[PDB]
């Protein structure tokens, strides 16, 4: 079992060039595959979850180029649905934006594909999802557990009348959006009910615009897609940097700056994380935005009690800057949080406590009361980036913080260790 200390942290300030977008590298990697043309995309992120949808797009036959640091990709578009027979297995590691978005989008036409990962991404959800694409004629088979991944995919998906669940993941809706337009039958899509983290389904229309189609969306509670539609190459397209990556850092500033500035991302981004900055501002600290750049000054920190829904990833990061606020903090209406790479209420709590916090474990909340002093701790990190991306924060405090598995932050940032010890002065 691997680890890294890290040492007390005196002082943040600096700026950070963003490393890009998970959640709009996947979906323009994707997109580009089905579209005509050739599409260049640079600022691509370079991590695991990139590197598994990559190589699903070389299995299934797509032709594509990467630059030396793998940030510029130019991709061959296939000029229609993607296809392969055999029972093929895609391994998708842990990215649900491959998982999710290939398990719709591979039911256009006839196929016989399977889709697995790594021993995490059968433990999350895909029932909702699986549903609604049956409903639009799709033939899904579960091999393991049922509502879980893996999955044998035999094609079939012709639109139609189409409900899905939004309570439990937005992935499900943003997999069925990418999908229906390819399909030869006009589609409604229903949301049963609740739709939990709607900002991805803005980020999802921007792309699917962004390549040559629109649909109607009615109040975010149905949306009406033409089929036999198809997906064209924007020329070149420019990812945004990663704003929950970005969070990290921002956070940093407000607990022990100086001035910490996030370059890539601006006032005009699409990724909803960018109102993390706003958490940051109601808790007390400074910030400054630009056209291409979020930057945080350190102000005070004062505890907040929020509803986090629409920031699910990037309020994890509140919960550990929360122990260097004033006061008790709670994240509200984030029941999510236990079905994604590893359950993260009971994992923060757990850990949370382990440096001295008082933490209740709400069922879909979290309540953290800070200590005086933090104490030392090795911190387990259950496979999941977040957890050791949110406890490096520790170490802007008088104590040392060992993190165990540090490489897992490569799910969507290889690098952020050496990014955050570039903004860690000593003075
Ligand atoms: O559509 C997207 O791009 C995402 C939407 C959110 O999921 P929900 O709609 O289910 O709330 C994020 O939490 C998810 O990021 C995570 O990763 P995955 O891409 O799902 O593997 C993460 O980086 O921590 C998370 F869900 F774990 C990526």
């Amino acid at each position: 079992m691997e680890s890294l200390t890290l040492q007390p942290i005196a002082r943040v300030d600096g700026t950070i060039n963003l490393p890009g977008s998970k959640s709009v590298s996947n979906r323009a990697l994707l997109l580009a595959a089905l579209a005509h043309g050739k599409t260049v995309l640079t600022n691509l992120l370079d991590s695991d979850d990139v590197r598994h949808m990559l190589n699903a797009l070389t299995a299934l036959g797509v032709s594509y180029t990467l630059s030396a640091d793998r940030t510029r990709c130019e991709i061959i578009g296939n000029g229609g649905p993607l296809h392969a027979e055999g029972a093929l297995e895609l391994f998708l590691g842990n990215a649900g934006t491959a998982m999710r978005p290939l398990a719709a989008a591979l039911c256009l036409g006839s196929n016989d594909i399977v889709l697995t990962g790594e021993p995490r991404m059968k433990e999350r959800p895909i029932g909702h999802l699986v549903d609604a694409l049956r409903l639009g004629g799709a033939k899904i088979t579960y091999l393991e557990q049922e509502n879980y991944p893996p999955l044998r995919l035999q094609g079939g998906f012709t639109g139609g009348n189409v409900d899905v669940d939004g309570s439990v993941s937005s992935q499900f809706l943003t997999a069925l959006l990418m999908t229906a337009p390819l399909a030869p039958e006009d589609t409604v899509i229903r949301i049963k009910g609740d739709l939990v983290s709607k900002p991805y389904i803005d980020i999802t229309l921007n792309l699917m615009k962004t390549f040559g189609v629109e649909i109607e969306n009615q109040h975010y509670q149905q949306f009406v897609v033409k089929g036999g539609q198809s997906y064209q190459s924007p020329g070149t397209y420019l990812v945004e940097g990663d704003a929950s990556s970005a969070s990290y850092f921002l956070a940093a500033a407000a607990i022990k700056g100086g001035t910490v500035k996030v370059t890539g991302i601006g006032r005009n981004s699409m990724q909803g994380d960018i109102r993390f900055a706003d958490v940051l501002e109601k808790m007390g600290a400074t910030i400054c935005w630009g056209d291409d750049y979020i930057s945080c000054t350190r102000g005070e920190l004062n505890a907040i009690d929020m509803d986090m829904n629409h920031i699910p990833d990037a309020a994890m990061t509140i919960a550990t800057a929360a122990l260097f606020a004033k006061g008790t903090t709670t994240l509200r209406n984030i029941y999510n949080w236990r079905v994604k790479e590893t359950d993260r209420l009971f994992a923060m709590a757990t850990e949370l406590r382990k440096v001295g916090a008082e933490v209740e474990e709400g069922h879909d909340y979290i309540r953290i009361t800070p200590p005086e002093k933090l104490n030392f701790a090795e911190i387990a990190t259950y496979n999941d980036h977040r957890m050791a991306m949110c406890f490096s924060l520790v170490a802007l405090s008088d104590t040392p913080v060992t993190i165990l598995d540090p490489k897992c932050t490569a799910k969507t940032f290889p690098d952020y260790f050496e990014q955050l010890a570039r903004i860690s002065q000593a003075a």
